[PDB]
């Protein structure tokens, strides 16, 4: 039928596919992609919270060569800077909370900076969690959880009895959201490339044709049509 | 184009979806559907085996509700068991060597012998190896593996500087194989159900409309199509 109002995924996460596939088609660098990605950015934050999202985790990463997404992992492009650099007023206005999970601690300092501005300036803020997965891998995040999870036992003198699903739940970048129950990829290529490989457990998936700088307000809405539609 | 002979997935990791949808459309009970489906398994595990797949694991898995698959992973009705008591013969033929991966201490004393019994009579096979997921949930897996490995680990009095990426691939119950090129899933529901969680991180997934008993071989080589496709 029609949206429903009243059925709106808590937490969509999105692998934000297609920046330098739609630079490429056009005959640009991919920086052009860039741009106009971040534009995207803009405009699903801002219909994500008008429709009633709580939780937008975004994932950057374009697919260049499906047998190299390494390469895209710690990628500069794949950073949310300049989005935040030049957005951040209207996230702060919009009652936007700024988050981020990931490996941040090697960043360049001028980078840590400007994202830790962004949360700062929006700690406070009630309404839709924006979450970058920056320098993430599922993989690597349940690495370092159960590296963690040992030592803080050990350090407790406790056995592994205690590790359970829940556990481990707890001890994951994602902690404090509740698993998305629906993930978008965009572009056309369908595979989660080592993203909330855990999180993603359960959740519905939905692999929509455009290119993430194509992808708008009405392909978002027509993603969670679908979703509702599948029941 | 065609099928191309020479890049052929090594290893396809199928969630059976459908048994009771096409049960239900026919006014059956589930059992009508469940036989079909082994019919199934029959037809892909001998066009896998003719194509030159190394590696087939299968998830009987029914989506009757989307919002409780727990009711799934346990039932009796996942269970290869009808299959591997009326195919056991053609499978000793065809140099298909019979594995599972899951949790299957607690299932009846004569199930356990009837899986014993296949992989005993295959055990020396070279062929296909068959991979059954039985009362198998990817979540579980993993806590398992993550609980041993830490015994293993302070029973040899070492810290947790050892745990790696390969490290945690040597140590879930999915050791032996290669991560799946391809996962598919039937009857058109998209999630991957808390299966292979870990092991599909880049895996290319296919969500096929067919339910699983009417899925065949003509379907299995478009998927593969598909696949090769996308590249
Ligand atoms: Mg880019
Ligand atoms: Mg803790
Ligand atoms: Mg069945
Ligand atoms: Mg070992």
């Amino acid at each position: 039928e029609e949206l429903d109002s009243s059925n709106i995924p808590e937490h969509i996460a999105i692998i934000m596919d297609g920046n330098g596939r739609w630079a490429k088609k056009r005959k640009m660098p991919r920086i052009k992609g860039h741009y106009e990605g971040m534009q995207t950015i803009k405009k699903i934050t801002r219909i994500a919270s008008d429709i009633g999202v709580k939780y937008l985790t975004l994932y950057a990463f374009s697919t260049e060569n499906w047998s190299r997404p390494e390469s895209e992992v710690n990628y500069i492009m794949n950073l949310p800077v300049n989005f935040l650099k030049t957005f951040l007023p209207e996230l702060i206005e919009k009652n936007v909370k700024v988050e981020t999970i990931g490996f941040t601690d090697k960043l360049p300092k001028s980078t840590i900076e400007a994202i830790n501005n962004a949360k700062e300036k929006t700690a406070n803020n009630t309404g839709l969690k924006l979450i970058f997965a920056i320098n993430y891998g599922g993989r690597a995040e349940l690495v370092h959880s159960i590296k963690n999870m040992f030592d803080e036992l050990h350090q407790q003198g406790l056995n592994s009895d205690i590790i359970d699903e829940t556990y481990i739940n707890n001890h994951l970048m994602t902690k404090d959201y509740p698993d998305p129950e629906l993930l978008i990829r965009t572009s056309g290529e369908q595979r989660i490339s080592n993203f909330l490989i855990w999180q993603v457990s359960y959740s519905e998936f939905i692999f929509n044709q455009k290119l993430w700088p194509d992808f708008d307000e009405d392909e978002l809405i027509k993603c969670i049509k679908i979703y509702q539609s599948r029941q």
